[PDB]
């Protein structure tokens, strides 16, 4: 009877956002009837969610008691400010670790250091601390963005690849290994909805997946789950590192009939339905909500 402390900011953290709260709340949900199966699950839910688990109404600032009572942890929440990195930080001390190391996660939340630390060992955008000569956008340093002249204070200036903008989620353990593509569909430098898989030909997929392994072979520290935003222009070019599971895994269940936790554990893809997710306002069959924001999950062909 393995304990499991399984915690996501936005439904057991502080309040942020309805709009990024809804893909958090979708997170949490999608790891919680996955790694239910696997261990037992222990952990608290913020009051506005008390309705939708089955697990005790908690402040995170008591998240050490749960801590100290189990046997592995997980912990999903946002880059910004390292809160993702403080977070793991603290829970590595108490138990196994089914996520990435705080070592590795300070790398991967300040895309300027990401970018000095994979530059030479996989392709990626020119990236500077100032205003660059080819096309480019401005992004904090730290963020789970858009065009300006100027670079401001704690951002970093990235040249603008144009193409397709994918995710690839891997396991990452004794070997790297590839769970799933996505595609992720972009408005406004926002991620706006992904489909799963990836509408791409094999070789583009192969090629993606390829450089993908190749990037996080450059963190030492990375486990478990880890996503991998790409954009293939000509050939594909790393944007990020997220060291923690991303939204895509919401849709494993319905497309694959296996969650991340079955994949985690060994087991494999039991089908192929292709999924679209897309956060939207009000949807009438949504997987959750938050306010008035709706996160589908739809069959896509």
């Amino acid at each position: 009877s393995l304990k499991l402390f399984l915690f996501e900011f936005a439904t057991c953290g502080e309040r942020i956002e309805d709009s990024t709260a809804v893909e958090g709340l979708a997170m949490f949900k999608s790891a919680f009837d996955g790694f239910k199966n696997y261990y037992e699950i222990t952990g608290f839910v913020r009051p506005e969610f008390s309705c939708l688990f089955t697990l005790p109404v908690d402040s995170m600032d008591s998240m050490e008691k749960y801590l100290e009572k189990s046997d592995a942890f997980l912990i999903i929440a946002p880059e910004d400010d390292f809160l993702l990195y403080t977070l793991t930080k603290k829970a590595e001390k108490y138990c196994e670790n089914l996520g990435s190391s705080s070592r590795a996660i300070a790398v991967t939340s300040d895309k300027w250091e990401l970018y000095k630390k994979l530059r030479g060992e996989v392709q990626v955008p020119q990236t500077s601390l100032r205003p660059l000569d080819c096309k480019f956008i401005i992004k904090p340093r730290t963020a789970c963005i858009g065009f300006s002249d100027e670079v401001p204070d704690g951002h970093i200036a990235q040249e603008f690849i144009e193409g397709i903008n994918l995710s690839v989620s891997l396991a990452v353990g004794e070997d790297v290994k590839c769970l799933s593509v996505n595609e992720q569909i972009i408005n406004n430098f926002r991620y706006a909805g992904a489909v799963v898989p990836a509408r791409i030909s094999d070789e583009v997929k192969r090629e993606v997946v390829e450089e993908a392994v190749r990037a996080v072979e450059c963190v030492e520290g990375l486990n478990g789950y880890v996503g991998v935003d790409i954009v293939y222009s000509d050939q594909p070019y790393v944007i990020e590192i997220n060291a923690r599971l991303t939204t895509p895994v919401v849709a494993f269940s319905r497309a694959y009939g296996a969650s991340v936790a079955d994949l985690l554990a060994g087991g494999e893809v039991k089908h192929v339905r292709r999924q679209m997710v897309r956060k939207s306002k009000s949807a009438e069959k949504p997987y959750v909500s938050v306010g008035d924001y709706t996160l589908e999950i739809i069959d896509l062909d």
